[PDB]
């Protein structure tokens, strides 16, 4: 199917999903000088007290750490969200080397990793109901270099041995995600779409300006993965992320000046 090669990478999702060349495709690169400071933005809400962390997957493209959205435990709201969005999942993109690996860029700049932590409007019942809305997911995306260790990330790589190849599973309960959140909830916001197939546009991304911060053996775990599957010739999981794509029609605003 897709990945991430010469043969299968983004320049050729567009013909298996046309939406590819959408008008409102993430990622994209956030101009810092363009970006509006919005003063009708409301305070960004982060309530992950009673996250709920089940399990942690190797799919062949990332890793999820899955969380149990049954009830609202850990939600976003605020901002520029209008209702409240349930914490399904959150995932991460890198690279074969720490100049990359972000799918967002800030004024061009590539991080080493971004850190998805994947939001679904409550109004829509689900999540595969909620991708099919416009305003149906929130994704609150956080950079990644490469400097002092992020110790709420440490429990994930120590696991990630468990899931080398696609397919497999480990329990993973009591994860804090609040250990993965920098220390300021200044954003940009945009509507985009999730960065891999199927695409939908269906995404309000905000990103955090300030990063995290984590050692370069951290993320040497991450590209110890396999996209593989057991038993297969053996495909390093690196540079996992989509590129910039055009802006179009939209404008990046900011929480902050
Ligand atoms: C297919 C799916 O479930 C998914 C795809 C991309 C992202 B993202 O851009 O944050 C999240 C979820
Ligand atoms: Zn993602």
């Amino acid at each position: 199917h897709w990945g991430y090669g010469k043969h299968n990478g983004p320049e050729h999702w567009h013909k298996d999903f046309p939406i590819a060349k959408g008008e409102r495709q993430s990622p994209v690169d956030i101009d810092t000088h363009t970006a509006k400071y919005d003063p009708s933005l409301k305070p960004l809400s982060v309530s992950y007290d009673q996250a709920t962390s089940l399990r942690i997957l190797n799919n062949g493209h990332a890793f999820n750490v899955e969380f149990d959205d049954s009830q609202d435990k850990a939600v976003l709201k605020g901002g520029p969200l209008d209702g409240t969005y349930r914490l399904i999942q959150f995932h991460f993109h890198w690279g074969s080397l720490d100049g990359q690996g972000s799918e967002h860029t800030v004024d061009k700049k590539k991080y080493a990793a971004e850190l998805h932590l994947v939001h679904w409007n409550t109004k829509y019942g689900d999540f595969g109901k909620a991708v099919q809305q416009p305003d149906g997911l929130a994704v609150l995306g956080i950079f990644l270099k490469v400097g002092s260790a992020k110790p709420g990330l440490q429990k994930v790589v120590d696991v990630l041995d468990s899931i080398k190849t696609k397919g497999k599973s480990a329990d993973f309960t009591n994860f804090d995600p609040r250990g993965l959140l920098p220390e300021s909830l200044d954003y940009w916001t945009y509507p985009g779409s999730l960065t891999t197939p199927p695409l939908l546009e269906c995404v309000t991304w905000i990103v955090l300006k300030e990063p995290i911060s984590v050692s370069s053996e951290q993320v040497l775990k991450f590209r110890k993965l396999n996209f593989n599957g057991e038993g297969e010739p053996e495909e390093l999981m690196v540079d996992n992320w989509r590129p910039a794509q055009p802006l179009k029609n939209r404008q990046i605003k900011a929480s902050f000046k």
